[PDB]
């Protein structure tokens, strides 16, 4: 006889790792929230969320679907409108790619725009309190900044026709170097980037940057960039001829993780180049 109990449920079944039972309290929520009720969005993409994380591909994208048909704009608030990750997530769950990918990358994107802008403007009410609204900003930042990335790795990618993906790309990256100079991903975003535009020495000096904010860091520490970045860092570090920086890096990989193939090969190819230019050093 409540609505948002269901939901408050689901979420904390969902954090139990009860995915299961999880995705059938929510199913359950739907039902009686109804097709056009207040909490539609809220719900739907929760819906997605947990059939995400159980395997369900196909239900999770028509579920975040259904989801935006209900409140296109995003402007809802996020306890009624679920937010704006759904249109992040189905531009991630997208199969087909391309423009149909980036268009909502974009929604999603101008959704964190507003946000944070309207969160910003929380701090000057100043509500008792500045420090939690000061990390919730952090985090829709670089939420913001991990959709920016992923938009430019499409425009590296599967879209390359027009001169449009050059411009737009020098300013995702404009856009990612604001929002979050902390973040190693960004400065390999700026690297790839650079490395389109044949500005190989560029590419070098965002690489550098790239590896001291984290290098140094305990690989206990959370700030450490996750394994498919780092192995796509050590693919960038050859192509700039950073063979050395390379070396380091698989050999952390080695020991986090015995079973990665292609780390293997890479860290050979690696140290294959760099025994070429040792054999130019002679002759």
């Amino acid at each position: 006889i409540n609505p948002k109990e269901l939901l408050d449920r689901a979420t904390t079944l969902l954090e139990e790792g009860d995915i299961e039972t999880a995705a059938k309290v929510a199913r359950t929520a739907y039902e009686h929230i109804g097709e056009n009720g207040r909490h539609a969005g809220a719900a739907l993409t929760l819906l997605g969320q947990i059939h995400v994380e159980l395997g369900d591909i196909d239900a999770a994208r028509n579920y975040y679907a259904a989801a935006v048909k209900v409140d296109e704009d995003g402007s809802l608030p996020e306890e009624l409108g679920g937010g704006p990750e759904k249109f992040l997530w189905l531009a991630q769950l997208s199969e087909e790619g391309g423009h149909d990918s980036v268009a909502w990358f974009e929604r999603g994107a101008t959704v964190l725009r507003a946000q944070i802008q309207s969160l910003m403007d929380s701090l000057e009410q100043r509500p008792l309190s500045r420090g939690q609204v000061e990390a919730a900003i952090a985090d829709k930042r670089r939420r913001l900044a991990e959709t920016l990335c992923a938009v430019v790795e499409v425009y590296m990618t599967d879209l390359s026709w027009e001169d449009d993906a050059e411009q737009r790309c020098e300013a995702l990256i404009t856009e990612a170097t604001m929002i979050a100079p902390e973040w190693p991903e960004t400065w390999q975003t700026v690297a790839n980037v650079r490395i389109s535009q044949e500005r190989t020495e560029e590419a070098r000096e965002a690489l550098r940057r790239s590896l001291g904010l984290w290098t140094h860091l305990p690989p206990e520490d959370p700030g450490v960039p996750p394994f498919p970045s780092r192995v796509s860092l050590v693919r960038l570090l050859i192509e700039v001829d950073m063979e050395e920086e390379a070396l380091e890096v698989t050999e952390r990989l080695i020991a986090e993780d015995d079973l990665s193939v292609e780390v293997w090969y890479l860290g050979g190819y690696a140290r294959y180049r760099l025994g070429e230019k040792e054999r130019e050093a002679s002759g």
